[PDB]
């Protein structure tokens, strides 16, 4: 449908808009390039591993790789919906968000290729709870926005995408990955890339907080929708966590080799802590 | 709708895909930041101008500013359509395209703000032919892709967006701007920014060529659709050109002051040349 006018012809950008400020920070802080990461040591590390130790690492990489690819595809309807509402500064920021996620997809795929598992199908490590979030609930909630950009729909999309997928699952998975392979001294290239992902993902979560809060600000009853949508997804979050925990407890060979007391009870509580602090970044009032 | 799988879990990125290579070049060559351009001299230049000389420059800036904003909003459906076709490397590249266009919107709006015309509504310099392309034909052709991603629809979208708007109008407007203010020694910040835009816009046109050619490759009868769609838009392209030419010939005070023989007959032929060379970058066979 037609444009009825253009904000940067009638006026200018709103320079004080928080999403313009987040866009400015994204450009300053978003220069890293996955093509510059040296993965040569990661290739040697992975080759030096036993077949048993090789499994230990792949579940998390399977969840990350599909997850980055899903959000790369699935952020587009948010950008559409906010563009159609005339939120120009939000759109500008979302271009950095989308470009970040492209680099995240690229980074994991470069690592898979470098270490020699690119020809290997990692979908086996997606159980039913993972599929429910990433193959179903995430794309349903984002795609809805093409036909329904009601406050309810926008809160649900930001909750699933930014508060659950990024703010709970990815944050916990990054913690987990550091807590294991940084200790073991393994996979330096991948850990460099993950550190970059984690920096980008702070801006993505901030966008989600801003979006949810500005809707709650209009009407505190949206607050209850937010909590409800968070709690509806919790079972699949912990059901993927329990399944990875069960996979890790079945293959405790890397823990032994590298002298890691992988405390799954401590990981689990980090997931719970992440989930609960995302709730507290949204004020009812 | 659901994801049935993820390419970077089952396989990797197709590293040899031309759009992956264009994505790689976009990251290497896309570091510039409009926030780093010094516009202080542009502010003084614009203040030093007479009111008559002030008009001379605004028509082109009005067309650029609305144009960048239109393509920022209107590239999203292309990214959607190709994502839904599973063209992952195209999507990765299109994230750089979208982020480039955000910076183009930002750059013109920073210049308008710096020189003191931000509070001024430049829509008056959009005649009916401009509105037909940017307010109507462009968004219609891109938005169509949400419901109709047939080869015909994709060629039409790339033709309007990449071959006409970028490949004819923007290219000619950049030439024009250099041919005038680079000669006059005016507006150094804006000319720096335009030089950056022009570098980005080479990649955007290449995406359009690749997209049109790969469809023509399937069936040379799409070639005739391409030419037809180019010729349908030509009247509005030259009708905006004739109208800017008429505006420039009515305000020949900047030419006098700055000793510029602004050869509109030479500009006009550059537009015609641009239009015809875009046609020749698509092979029938
Ligand atoms: C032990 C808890 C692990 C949570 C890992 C989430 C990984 C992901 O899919 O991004
Ligand atoms: C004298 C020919 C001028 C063509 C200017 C196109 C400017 C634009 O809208 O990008
Ligand atoms: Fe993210
Ligand atoms: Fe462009
Ligand atoms: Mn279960
Ligand atoms: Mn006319
Ligand atoms: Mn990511
Ligand atoms: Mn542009």
């Amino acid at each position: 449908v037609h444009h009825d006018g253009f904000q940067t012809v009638k006026a200018t950008i709103d320079w004080e808009h928080p999403m313009f400020k987040l866009y400015e920070k994204a450009k300053r802080n978003g220069k890293w390039n996955p093509a510059d990461i040296d993965f040569s040591q990661d290739q040697k590390d992975f080759a030096s591993l036993t077949s048993e130790e090789k499994i230990s690492a792949l579940p998390l990489v399977a969840g990350f790789s599909a997850g980055e690819e899903a959000v790369t595809l699935d952020i587009l309807p948010m950008a559409h919906a906010l563009a159609r509402q005339g939120r120009l500064e939000d759109v500008l920021f979302l271009t950095t968000f989308m470009h970040d996620e492209a680099k995240h997809v690229e980074m994991f795929s470069r690592w898979q290729q470098a270490v020699g598992i690119g020809q290997m199908d990692l979908s086996v490590f997606h159980n039913d709870h993972y599929k429910r979030i990433f193959y179903e609930a995430l794309p349903e909630a984002m795609n809805r926005l093409y036909a329904d950009d009601s406050p309810e729909a926008v809160i649900r999309a930001a909750t699933v995408y930014n508060m659950i997928v990024e703010g709970t699952l990815f944050e916990s998975g990054y913690y987990t990955f550091r807590q294991i392979y940084k200790k073991a001294g393994l996979f330096p290239g991948l850990l460099q890339g993950i550190d970059y992902l984690n920096m980008d993902e702070g801006r993505h979560i901030q966008f989600g907080i801003y979006t949810i809060q500005r809707i709650v600000n209009e009407d505190e009853r949206y607050y209850e929708l937010f909590i409800r949508y968070m709690d509806e997804l919790w079972p699949h979050v912990i059901g993927y966590v329990d399944y990875l925990t069960e996979l890790g407890k079945r293959q405790q060979q890397l823990a032994r080799t590298y002298a890691l007391e992988i405390d799954y009870d401590l990981l689990r509580h980090y997931v719970i802590k992440q989930f609960n602090l995302r709730k507290k970044q949204i004020s009812r009032t």
